[PDB]
């Protein structure tokens, strides 16, 4: 198996008024979407320092009890509302990922999506104060954090694609962004179930089949355990890992509006008996955002391609990968 060429751009300048310096970026951005679709987002100015360890000790030290507390739909049938934000349970011998997902922090009882009962809002769950001391304020922290880092991630890949550098951003508002974190803990086990290990056609034991992301883009850190393969014409390429960076990709709404010119890149997880955390956050836009399809390729720009609106492609998106690739 080769390695992906996943190369290292430092994004600060996306937070700066040097324009020219935006630039530089962005055709760093617009190369690494054009060729494995992965990059590095290094000096990006998020505390990742104890990232792992909160992650770590929230999924080690959450009883059997909470997390039937704070399941979603597909593990509790009295939580019929949850079906995106909740704790997904392992199975011990059949399923070892475990994860805790949450959206928007601004949807409440009072949000006017929550109050229309819109599909894909949902108002949080949260464990026990006492039990889990700061976690929430953490939680919610991070999610605005790294929602400032996506902004500026997305006027670099504007930019790249010759458009202004709001072309994206404006889509993504803290008000109504359909964005989620989620806190994934892949265990060490000795021995480690069968069940959870899937053979891939190639022979390779994978934790997670192949896939396109459902979002804009992902923006994912993770533990220093390598363990993700890009899919190029070549084969699957292993990705390095790199727990100071942000790994950074497109999601199949932005291969769908340039027409492909930035794939969403297919990508598989690795089997690695090894403790490790994982936590992206999925760069979605608002229900009712909608960007018009483009062809950077084409002297006109023009796209023959629908526009689509981001709810129904979201609503769509996660039922589908959960069909193919099974219940997280
Ligand atoms: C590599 C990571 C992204 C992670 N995989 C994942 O997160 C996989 C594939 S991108 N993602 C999903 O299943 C979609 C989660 C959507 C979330 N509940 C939401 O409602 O918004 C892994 O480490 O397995
Ligand atoms: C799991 C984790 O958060 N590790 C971080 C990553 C980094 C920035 C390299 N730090 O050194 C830690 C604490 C090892
Ligand atoms: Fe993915």
């Amino acid at each position: 198996v080769s390695k992906a060429n996943v190369p290292k751009i430092d994004v600060s300048p996306l937070f700066g008024d040097d324009q020219a310096a935006k630039m530089r970026v962005a055709q760093q951005i617009d190369a690494a979407s054009r060729d494995t679709g992965f990059f590095y987002a290094v000096n990006h100015g998020i505390n990742v320092q104890r990232l792992c360890q909160k992650t770590k000790e929230f999924h080690m030290s959450i009883t059997p009890e909470e997390k039937w507390d704070l399941a979603i739909r597909a593990y509790n049938k009295e939580h019929q509302d949850q079906v995106r934000a909740g704790y997904y349970l392992s199975i011990p011998g059949k399923k070892a990922v475990e994860s805790f997902c949450y959206l928007n922090p601004n949807f409440t009882p009072d949000h006017p999506r929550i109050q229309a009962k819109t599909p894909t809002h949902e108002v949080n769950v949260w464990p026990d104060e006492t039990k889990h001391p700061g976690f929430q304020d953490f939680a919610e922290q991070y999610y605005w954090d790294v929602f400032g880092l996506s902004s500026a991630l997305l006027k670099g890949y504007a930019l790249a694609l010759g458009k202004e550098e709001n072309f994206f951003a404006r889509h993504f508002k803290p008000d109504d962004t359909l964005a989620s974190v989620v806190l994934i803990r892949y265990p060490y086990l000795d021995p480690y179930p069968e069940a959870a290990i899937k053979t891939a056609a190639d022979g390779t034991k994978l934790s997670f089949e192949w896939h396109e992301d459902v979002s804009l883009i992902t923006v994912l850190y993770q533990s220093n355990v390598q363990n993700l393969q890009v899919e190029t014409a070549a084969g699957y390429q292993d990705i390095e890992a790199d727990d100071t960076g942000y790994l950074i990709n497109c999601g199949s709404y932005m291969a769908h509006l340039t027409n492909n010119y930035y794939k969403a890149p297919i990508h598989r997880v690795k089997w690695v008996n090894a403790e490790r955390q994982s936590l992206p956050f999925f760069v979605n836009l608002g229900y009712d955002s909608v960007i018009d399809p483009f062809d950077p390729r084409e002297p006109n720009g023009k796209s023959d391609r629908e526009p689509l609106s981001y709810g129904d492609y979201l609503q769509n998106g996660l039922v589908s990968l959960i069909n193919k690739n099974g219940q997280t």
